[PDB]
């Protein structure tokens, strides 16, 4: 993650304009819909929240929870912390993912609902502050995960504007037809609801 | 630096008592007392500043400034980004590092941020002398509950080293207070 930490604006892109804050949660989008590419439902729900994080919950299997054989931490702790035809349907691109999400928020939480179980983990900058633990059971399935983005990496325009969410998530709509993508701004409770 | 970012305590010692914390110093203390070792002058200069930061000056060689064939960057950066405990775990573990190296004629100068390089080591300026000079401010978001430095805890230690490397200036300066020592046995 320290090669992601030297250079933010590689990898998310312009850490300035509101290009890189945005792409963020394109990134976390991304995830969200190849798991919502299997489930009950296939929809995603994209959540600005007042305090400056973007939440987005998918009802997808969940992200794999057993230990990883070579690094010896959970499998959804590697995804989180390893890092033409790098463009993708689900609207991220290949080499970047939620690891590069993960380096540059000054907080992440992960909830995943697996097997009958609710795993929680909690990141700052990149950094597991637990390992993924089990705190409950559900009969639901899915991957939540919400951010905050640091503060430090992302200057001038901080705070996520509604309408470059909206327009990106509807151009992902087209793309992802089986998917259903809800938009909730708690700021103003604005919202919208795109399906193709 | 993510396994020490991860588990701070097993490399550091513990963070809450103020053990570490002083021992963030003293690594760095070792590093200047090596790099001293080199120069005839042989001389170190630990300050506490009033901003509760630490700063370590020698007047040895300076860390190497050239490109890391492999990594592709100054050898400086480097040593001061890849896993005593090293000079790597005190950058994790500093909210801020300065970096400044005096080598070949010209000043070298790089900042840190959490272990993190907020630009490339870079030539600033010309010299005379030769040194490393290495100013960190503890992450207070690792080291919690005892967050000042003691001025005692550093004189004591200090001293003691001073009778182990014969020839070695070894001064000390508080800023919050103006207290000062010189430690400097010339014994063998
Ligand atoms: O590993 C280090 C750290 C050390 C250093 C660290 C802190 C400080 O205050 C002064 C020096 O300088 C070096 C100088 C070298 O030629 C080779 C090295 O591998 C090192
Ligand atoms: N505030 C802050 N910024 C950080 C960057 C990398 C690792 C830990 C960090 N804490």
């Amino acid at each position: 993650l320290d090669a992601v930490r030297k250079r933010p604006g590689m990898y998310i892109g312009d850490t300035d304009d509101g290009t890189g804050l945005h792409h963020m949660v394109f990134e976390v989008v991304d995830n969200a819909i190849d798991e919502a590419l299997a489930g009950h439902c296939k929809e995603i729900i994209v959540t600005i929240h007042a305090d400056n994080s973007v939440s987005v919950q998918d009802d997808g299997r969940g992200i794999p929870t057993g230990i990883h054989p070579e690094e010896g931490v959970s499998a959804a702790e590697v995804i989180m912390t390893v890092l033409d035809n790098s463009y993708k349907v689900s609207g991220g691109l290949h080499g970047v993912g939620v690891s590069v999400v993960n380096a540059l928020s000054q907080k992440l939480e992960l909830v995943i609902q697996r097997e009958g179980k609710i795993h929680r983990q909690i990141y700052e900058h990149g950094v597991p502050q637990a390992p993924l633990a089990v705190t409950g059971e559900t009969e639901k399935t899915g991957t939540m995960v919400r951010f905050w983005p640091s503060l430090e990496t992302f200057t001038n325009v901080t705070e996520f504007e509604y309408e470059i969410l909206a327009k990106r998530l509807r151009e992902l709509s087209f793309l992802n037809s089986g998917v259903s993508i809800r938009l909730r701004d708690k700021r103003d409770g604005k919202e919208d609801h795109f399906h193709y």
